[PDB]
């Protein structure tokens, strides 16, 4: 727990406090601006909206952000802790709204402990928000304050601790009575727990059509029926049960095909597992542990279906499948509320896209898909990216259909078509990377075993469990360090260590070396002296005699002293006559690939060709559509230098070799990025949307307008430089490589090496 | 008022509604993250502030954040609108919050129409702000607030709209008695007006040290004096009069030394100012129409100084002096509230910033500096970029020596440095360059007439008053489209047409032409045919002659095609060989500058020096001060390319022609630009901060880097493509341009020409 | 070895020699480590090439 929570309150601490920031998105640098945006001009949309309330829409900004309220009465599993030490997590309840959906989120810690004022408050609060997310918050005040507003206020009010978690439950049932082959009316559901996300839950399955006679309710106190305290509160009266000497959960556990969990770790016993029905749907929502554990569910009866709320397991109830998406869908159409004709809208998209899987390029086999709609696979991933195509306009239409949309939308199709181009910029593939590197990690080779980087890189990748490194250097140095940075990472357990300065492997390794380059230049002495103090040959012999897998190098020194050694040890890949190198940035369109930015000072037509084709396969194991633009300064054809003619012949190369690529040029960078501009220019450009593989005419351009883009457009790190057409999984860094570069890059070595690494 | 009033509604109506976003500050897109910061890992900070709940600043973002709310009772000079309707006012006083501080701002516009349920509401909502701006409020219901709020309140609570005008006030007449040569406690106030931004103003000039029985208040009533109304209400008891007979504004206008007017226009006749007293010191707020007219009162009285609230007179009384600085202060250090100690605090940084201007590098001659400390120039600049590093130390001294201060700082020094860093990236450039080309317009030909984008821009150029144009084409054409488009502008009233197929100096412009150009491959027929089917020729030659004072061009075609024209009938400048362009860009390290994207596709040393050498000049003619980074792929000796070699020798000339430039290189873009990296690899670089002109080593490079950060990192258009090194006022544009990036180049062009346009 | 790599530092820093390189060029080029020393006044000559 100790590192855990060091890493936790490391995560941000030190850099910047904190996990949100307000940004604006307009730019102001000038007069005349102020004259209009401002007193003498402002005074004019001001009247068009007393006139007509109706244009607030047009004028302002007004619908598009969501309250996520709090007073700290339950946080997580901590309990009561008062709401400002709740603040992170409600900050980090927005993080997940923005990056899942798109969402601005205005984090709440109200200091009221009484239920009159909250809403009070919040009805006070109304004109500020699209839409309140009450979160951490007892029962039953909630319902109080939700149905008091959606009766006092024009504008949409969603609970989604209740609302969008009854949805996510609600949908993993409809799909799992296909599986388990039963119908809605006739399934006997039995539930141990009472609390917020379980009422939503029930009114959302009793209105699906299962039968309020039906269903058992429990907390920790045992059945809840009627004549067990004097003062029985409500929300358990609504579903209790008549008196028949039912008062454990094991009196109601036989025969019930749902068992709908959401309180409570270590509840269900084997011996009720035993006893229970045929072809179980268990739903254990509980998130810091589940009610039953889907490994022992499976093994005690192998026809069980579980659909928790952790992410170590298929199935996931994660509220990301929720309060970004539902959220989405209330919000786009505008609507008064979600009521249950958008609560079942939603719920059945949601449905519908589980058990309609039609791959639709996915991230090659890195990773794990196995998306086969079966006991495995009921509900969409949480951050499918499909996922908002599907929810909005199904509750746009419900809207439409139910009244409460106020401006309606005409032609779908252009709203589907911009609701994709906004999700095509949205892509987090480092993900399955990682967790296929995890499946089977590998032996990686890190030649500057003395770099703090490299420590701190090291003691993550043990952590995480990523790859089995092997570090060279003096071991003096290396632990001195270990123990002045204050890691725990121990040589010989954790990590192995090469001494360079002595091994008993010097003579093998150097007359391998010898015996590679005798007719180029290197007579034995000199590789005696390389096999001391050049630790990128040490490290790619290693990988060559079978004793690594891959190696990460270039931390230090020059990017071309590293290449060269790679080159001459490894060699290209069969088939293949150049290399090159690839640098990702995440920019406002998306994710964007520049190639070619460290190998080849002035590639020819049929060098650019040969990197334009790596860089298309290797993005689409990422699982990204690529789309290439071959950039100039000449665009179609207005200039004639030599340069531009080269990659006029290098586009018509490329599509000879490789009919099916999507590409286009010789094109200036903003037609290459902004669809406007190329529409202007060029109607019918085989290019569509934005291009996210920019290869560039020579080296001095895509390393400036790399280097450039990476500290101004900065939006994070994934992967780069990565090295494409050698023979062996190897990339070489640079002396700014931060420490999550190094792991990030680290982890799709291992990748790349799990399958025939050469 | 239509005109005006289409165009602020056009503002922001048809792009995207509104005028603020809210846009994060972290990235986020990977795995093992969200195990830390979600509920796995924020267990850690939540625990640590319930043990510590002073540690809420390092693990959150709390203190950052000011409400601006409102009720929409007073609307600027539109009275009772609704709130609701007021959205556009209070988003536009975030913007200017956001623009001129940096700070956050949260609009607000509560329906309660009820002063209790106002502080119910407000101080429920404690925790989400660090100080509240109360805007567009009666009285005295604000007051009561304040005072509720901020004895209840362990968070600073600072009511804007009385207390910072009411600072600003204050300043300018403390500064004002050094002018007049008055006491403070000798002096006699008088005022005409109550409300909002009158009580907090006495309140600040009475604990100055003015007497309060030499205060006299008054209203549309008259004299507020005691025994005029059965139930005369509070804010107005403290400061009357005995009866003495005194009932108007005329009967203690005499002897008046200050005269603080914040209400009604048209208030003071002649005859009040001839029977004022000697020296007079009018204060005359209002913003809509002043309480008198500044060159009225200097014109019957010479010794007035008068400090209005309006941008067309100095002295200017904006509170964009007051809510970005004055809160800026408070905020910086964490306070409880601005007691009066802040208030001086603050107050006195502005007058001493006042009277202790000394220059330090500002737009050249563009513009009006005469910043001598007088009758005239008596408070700084509503945008001055020096007012965070004057007022935020200050205050946060008077904090520490008030008690009221959380966190100390110790070292002074490095706040200081750390917020002029900050400042150092905001410049508010192209203002000054309006105002200069407004003081004296100038003819300037557009030749691409007919264009759409042009007539936008001759509609704004003559509405805004800053050239006289002159366009070519066919009258036809250019008709129809106006009509098409439904502007105003009329040829001949307007603008001036000159119809390319038709006029009367044909024979004398082609002769004119063909005198230039007979020994360098043109006829005397190809001059003809030139003279009818080149613009840009006609108006080269219309400048040529005397006929036109500067052109922009540029907007259809190639540029090559534009300069050849340009270089072949004006030539280089005296004692220049070769000519450069240069784009601008706002990053978020400040204004950047990108040097020869358009005209030398390989220069030499010689000329990159020149190119240098000139773009500096032009840089520092806008007010910047120039630090200059020569790019290239290799970083300071890294590579032995011919390219890199040829950066150094532009760098030793450039040294050897300007020792006083700032300047370094060969080196990458982000040491460019980041300084860390920079004094990592070169800890006695003479480049300091960040570089705001980057020169290329070619083309192609220049002109890729400039499309994709313009696409990428855009925060809005300056300047650009700048030519420099012709004999002649002349820019060429490329055909992406948009209407505002021809408008500044056009006011740029008539600047140039104002000062001897060769 | 700090002053030694320091001063190489300083003759090579705008030749393509960052410090981390001039610390691995200290322990792994003797020759350099001969030339310093004789440019310090701690040799008066060098004899170097045998490898
Ligand atoms: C994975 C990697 O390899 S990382 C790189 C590791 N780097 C190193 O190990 C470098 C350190 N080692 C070295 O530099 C070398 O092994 C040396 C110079 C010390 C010795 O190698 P060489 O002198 O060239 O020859 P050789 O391989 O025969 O070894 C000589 C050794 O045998 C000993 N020896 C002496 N006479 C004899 C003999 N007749 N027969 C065998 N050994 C003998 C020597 O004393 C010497 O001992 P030592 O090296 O343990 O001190
Ligand atoms: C600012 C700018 O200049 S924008 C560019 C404007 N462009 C134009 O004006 C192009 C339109 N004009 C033209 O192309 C030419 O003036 C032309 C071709 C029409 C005529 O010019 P030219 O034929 O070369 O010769 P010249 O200058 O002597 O003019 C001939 C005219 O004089 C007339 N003329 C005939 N005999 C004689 C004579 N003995 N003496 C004088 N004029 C005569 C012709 O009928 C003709 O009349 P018109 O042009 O009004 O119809
Ligand atoms: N979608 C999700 O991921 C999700 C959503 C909600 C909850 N959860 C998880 O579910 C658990 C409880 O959440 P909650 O909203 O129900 O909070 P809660 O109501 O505060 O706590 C659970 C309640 O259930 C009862 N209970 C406790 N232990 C029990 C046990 N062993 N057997 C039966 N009943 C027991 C108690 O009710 P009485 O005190 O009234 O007897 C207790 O108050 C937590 O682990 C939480 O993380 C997950
Ligand atoms: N810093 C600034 O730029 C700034 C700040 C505040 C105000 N102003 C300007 O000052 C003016 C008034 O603002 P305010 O806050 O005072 O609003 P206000 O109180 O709502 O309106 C002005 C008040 O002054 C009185 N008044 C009106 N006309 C008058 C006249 N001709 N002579 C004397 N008194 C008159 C009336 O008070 P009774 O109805 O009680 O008699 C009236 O209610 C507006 O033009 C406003 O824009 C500018
Ligand atoms: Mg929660
Ligand atoms: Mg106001």
């Amino acid at each position: 727990d100790d590192q855990l929570k060091q890493s936790a309150l490391d995560f941000h601490e030190f850099p910047v406090p904190g996990k949100i920031q307000v940004s604006p998105t307009k730019p102001l640098a000038t007069q005349r601006d102020l004259a209009l945006a401002y007193s003498p001009g402002v005074a004019a949309p001001c009247l068009e909206i007393e006139k007509d309330p109706l244009k607030a829409y047009k004028y302002t900004a007004r619908g598009n952000l969501v309250a996520v309220i709090s007073n700290g009465t339950a946080v997580l599993g901590l309990g009561n802790i008062g709401a400002l030490a709740g603040k992170p997590v409600m900050e980090g309840k927005g993080v997940l709204f923005k990056k899942f959906a798109g969402i601005d989120v205005f984090d709440i810690e109200v200091d009221e402990l009484d239920p009159d004022k909250f809403i009070e408050v919040v009805a006070a609060l109304e004109p500020t928000f699209g839409g309140i997310n009450l979160e951490d918050i007892k029962a039953p005040e909630c319902f109080y304050i939700e149905q008091k507003l959606r009766e006092r206020m024009n504008i949409p009010v969603f609970h989604d601790d209740q609302h969008g978690t009854a949805i996510i439950s609600t949908a993993a049932i409809l799909n799992g009575l296909r599986v388990v082959e039963k119908n809605i009316s006739d399934v006997r559901m039995v539930v141990s727990g009472a609390g917020a996300a379980a009422i939503a839950c029930m009114n959302l399955l009793v209105a699906l059509g299962l039968q309020k006679h039906n269903i058992v309710v429990c907390d920790s106190k045992g059945v809840i029926y009627q004549g067990r305290e004097p003062n029985m509160a409500e929300t358990k009266a609504a579903y209790a049960v008549v008196d028949d000497g039912k008062r454990t959960l094991d009196d109601v556990i036989e025969g019930a095909d749902i068992f709908l969990g959401c309180s409570g770790p270590k509840v269900l016993t084997q011996e009720m597992v035993k006893k229970m029905a045929r072809a179980p749907m268990i739903l254990a929502l509980a998130n810091p542990e589940p009610e039953i554990l889907p490994p022992l569910a499976k093994e005690v009866r192998p026809d069980a279906i579980i659909c928790t709320g952790r992410s170590d397991y298929p199935n996931q109830v994660n509220n990301v499948l929720c309060f970004p998406f539902i959220f989405r869908g209330a919000l786009d159409v505008g609507a008064t509320a979600i009521n249950e004709e958008m609560k079942l809208a939603a719920v059945r998209a949601i449905a519908e896209l589980a058990h309609a899987e039609q791959s639709e390029v996915v991230a090659s086999a890195y990773g794990d898909q196995d998306l086969s709609f079966g006991p495995e696979y009921i509900i969409p991933k949480p951050f499918d990216p499909r996922l908002i195509v599907k929810i909005a306009p199904a509750v746009a239409k419900a809207a439409m259909e139910s009244g409460v949309a106020t401006r309606p939308i005409a032609d779908f199709d252009v709203y589907i078509d911009k609701l994709t181009e906004f999700v095509y910029k949205t892509n987090l593939f480092m993900k399955p990377i990682f967790s296929q590197a995890r499946k089977a990690p590998k032996r990686v080779v890190l030649p500057e075993g003395e770099e703090a980087r490299v420590l701190h890189a090291t003691q993550e990748l043990v952590t995480l469990g990523l790859a089995k490194p092997i570090l060279i250097g003096r071991p003096n140095v290396i632990e001195m360090r270990i123990q002045k940075l204050g890691l725990q990472i121990k040589a010989g357990v954790d990590f192995e260590i090469v001494n360079n300065e002595s091994d008993p492997r010097f003579k093998e390794y150097w007359t391998e070396y010898f015996q590679i380059m005798k007719r180029r230049g290197v007579t034995q002495e000199q590789a005696q002296r390389a096999l001391i103090s050049n630790p990128t040959v040490i490290g790619a012999i290693m990988v060559q005699r079978g004793e690594a897998d891959a190696m990460i190098c270039g931390t230090v020194g020059d990017y071309h002293e590293h290449f060269s050694v790679v080159k001459n040890v490894f060699g290209y890949r069969d088939g293949v006559h150049t290399a090159g190198a690839m640098n990702a940035l995440l920019l406002p369109s998306g994710n964007t690939f520049i190639a070619d930015t460290y190998v080849n000072d002035e590639p020819d037509a049929e060098e650019l060709a040969e990197i334009t084709l790596m860089a298309a396969e290797t993005v689409r194991r990422f699982g990204i559509e690529p789309r290439v633009a071959l950039l100039s300064h000449s665009n179609f054809g207005s200039s004639d230098c030599p340069s531009s003619s080269k990659m006029r012949q290098a586009l018509e190369l490329v599509r000879e070799r490789a009919p099916e690529l999507m590409i286009d040029g010789e094109m200036h960078g903003d037609a290459a990025l902004v669809e406007a501009i190329r529409n202007d220019r060029m109607p019918d450009s085989s290019l569509k949307g934005s291009a996210n593989i920019l290869v560039m005419p020579n080296m001095e351009a895509a390393r400036i307008s790399y280097n450039l883009l990476r500290v101004s457009s900065s939006e994070g790190v994934t992967v780069g430089p990565v090295l494409m057409g050698v023979a062996k999984p190897v990339h070489v860094l640079t002396p700014i490589a931060s420490v999550r570069r190094i792991v990030n890059m680290v982890a799709l070595a291992v990748v790349e090496a799990q399958t025939q690494p050469l």
